């Protein structure tokens, strides 16, 4: 039936009032009360330099909004894309089964993308761009979005959709009259780390991820696609670690299936980052070869952190002329990635003592079998492997690895150095090895496992309790939990962040509540980087959960609906 509710806006709180017939006073409804009491309105991530929203609406008509762009060039399948999704953008306001008079303004969207050729994703990528939004003659608006690449560009059309707002009181569909924005991220490196090996996810779930993503700005999809569980990458030349490693023939991840999803990526600002864990974190699909050691060792805990245990046998000559051929496969389908993740987790010496073979090796080589010894054999491992990636991906290219033994800022010197490699970080912001890195020039990639580890909290999947980083994590300490705060005068060297989807407790069923909005809090911090704290951004927080779930996103909630109908009487 009818909506029966007005909103005012009072101190900065849309207070929910009857809207009483005997009023000259036009009803506002909940949104757009919101769009003008609070600061950035609908905006998320809030933008970083020019945030000005003016104080009225203007009524819009669904079916008048057309996109011109104006410098052609490389991009322009992108670009047409890109255009082609703004409308179903702006949809999104609407609540479904609700339906807006087709009445109001014409708008008319120009884009000026001022570098057209540009396409490729690196850590130096602009993606800044201008927004401004403004009357055009009697009956028209007119939207301009001016970047310097289509990346900003396409940032730039994820605003201006949230800048509709609809009116459920009058079933009027409305636009911010007048705009000026200008904004760009804080980092290049906004991420999400999705583990497909500790259990399956179907691409449709990934794709609707990457949707997710891009709609707060996310730019960076790390999928762990490898792991001791399953090998689900299709690698043509090393067939058999996937028909083996699967969990079954049909969760597996074709060339075709990564061609896609590395494609949707690009034309929504997502770099899609393979990686594959080396040395430990294998076992699945390696069966036959004698390639790894401790596959599947009893008792697992003392030899691996989680079942099945097993690690690469490093000794084997033969295991680089697989690495090499995985990885030339994973070059060859993710082919819009500028970095390769070589994982790096922490490698176990017990597994690796156990070896007859390998033990004879350490001999041989003036060795003893210490903990210095297998640090050893591990920098032996890392650099034979990188020297395979860079010969697959043609280039030398930047490898990240993850804090571990290996990285300890204390001997990290000895093999890797501070160009070649960057550095994952999942210490808590406190640890004394993210200053000891920093000062030794490294860059890092925050995900701390206290504030961006998503799969904390739940019960344990090995024997009873709860899994082994809990408590949960709300979105109110992934907020708060700032890079610069962390790195202090090394903020340059912090390249962003990631929040890790870890995967034996996840998969396509919980993949939307696990993510989102808990990367929302994410975007916003790595986007804006506020010196503000959630408390601030909560208004906004809970509106974009919603607008998760008008995509389709089964998004976690956060709070009652009524709070988001009467801020301020949510609070502690
Ligand atoms: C890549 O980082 C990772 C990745 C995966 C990790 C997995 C597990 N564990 C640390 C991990 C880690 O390191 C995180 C640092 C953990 N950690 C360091 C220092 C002090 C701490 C105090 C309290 C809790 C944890 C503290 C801890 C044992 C453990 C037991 C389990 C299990 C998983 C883990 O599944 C079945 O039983
Ligand atoms: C649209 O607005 C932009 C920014 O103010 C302006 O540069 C451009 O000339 C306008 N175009 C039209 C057709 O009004
Ligand atoms: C490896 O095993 C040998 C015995 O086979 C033992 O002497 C040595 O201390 C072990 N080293 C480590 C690091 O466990």
């Amino acid at each position: 039936e009818d909506v029966v509710w007005r909103w005012s806006c009072d101190n900065g709180k849309c207070v929910k009032l009857k809207n009483d017939p005997r009023s000259s006073e036009p009803a506002l409804s909940l949104e757009a009360c919101k769009m003008f009491c609070n600061e950035y309105g609908l905006l998320w991530p809030r933008p970083t330099g020019e945030a000005d929203l003016g104080n009225f609406l203007s009524k819009i008509n669904l079916n008048s909004i057309e996109v011109k762009i104006l410098k052609k060039g490389a991009t322009d399948d992108l670009m047409e894309a890109a255009a082609k999704r703004f409308k179903e953008q702006v949809s999104l306001a609407i609540p479904r089964g609700s339906t807006p008079k087709l009445t109001g303004k014409a708008v008319d969207v120009y884009l000026v993308n001022e570098n057209p050729n540009e396409k490729a994703f690196s850590l130096e990528m602009d993606e800044s761009y201008g927004l401004r939004v403004s009357p055009s003659g009697a009956d028209r608006v007119n939207a301009t979005i001016t970047a310097n690449s289509f990346f900003g560009m396409r940032h730039g059309l994820e605003t201006l959709s949230q800048l509709f707002v609809f009116d459920d009181i009058r079933d009027h569909l409305l636009m911010v009259r007048d705009v000026n924005i200008s904004d760009k991220p804080v980092y290049p490196y906004r991420g999400i780390l999705l583990d497909t090996a500790r259990n399956y996810y179907s691409i449709e779930s990934i794709k609707r991820t990457i949707e997710a993503m891009a709609a707060v700005k996310l730019n960076t999809l790390h999928w762990h696609i490898t792991d001791s569980q399953s090998f689900p990458f299709v690698t043509t030349k090393r067939p058999n670690l996937y028909k083996f490693g699967a969990l079954s023939p049909q969760k597996v991840y074709t060339k075709a299936a990564i061609r896609e999803v590395v494609r949707f990526g690009l034309e929504r600002g997502v770099r899609v980052l393979p990686e594959f864990d080396a040395p430990a974190h294998v076992g699945e699909g390696w069966q036959d070869t004698d390639l790894t050691v401790c596959f599947k060792a009893e008792p697992w805990k003392s030899y691996c952190v989680e079942p099945p245990c097993g690690q690469l046998n490093p000794t084997k000559d033969e295991l680089y002329q697989y690495l090499e051929d995985i990885y030339s496969d994973m070059a060859e389908v993710f082919d819009t990635t500028d970095i390769f993740h070589m994982g790096g987790d922490e490698v176990s010496e017990a597994c690796w003592n156990s070896s007859d073979s390998i033990q004879n090796f350490m001999m041989q080589n003036r060795w003893d079998l210490d903990k210095e010894s297998f640090l050893k054999l591990w920098n032996y491992f890392q650099q034979k492997a990188q020297d395979k990636a860079y010969k697959a991906f043609g280039k030398k290219l930047p490898l990240i690895l993850w804090t571990s033994t290996l990285t300890n800022y204390k001997h990290i010197d000895d093999y890797l150095n501070k160009d070649d490699y960057i550095i994952q970080v999942w210490t808590t912001g406190v640890d004394p090895q993210i200053k000891g890195l920093l000062e030794k020039g490294y860059r890092l990639i925050m995900s701390n496992y206290d504030a961006l580890y998503f799969d904390c909290g739940y019960g344990a999947w090995v024997g009873a309790g709860n899994n082994w980083c809990s408590p949960y994590i709300g979105w109110q300490k992934v907020y708060d939990n700032s890079p610069a705060v962390i790195a202090l005068e090394h903020r340059d060297q912090v390249l962003g962040g990631e929040a890790a989807l870890w995967s034996e407790q996840s998969d396509t069923s919980t993949l939307d509540g696990r993510l989102w909005p808990r990367a929302a809090a994410l975007a916003e911090r790595l986007w804006a980087e506020p010196a503000t704290s959630w408390q601030d951004a909560e208004y906004r927080m809970l509106h974009i959960r919603e607008r998760f779930v008008r995509m389709g996103i089964q998004a976690e909630s956060l709070q009652p609906e009524w709070c988001y109908q009467n801020e301020g009487y949510c609070y502690s």
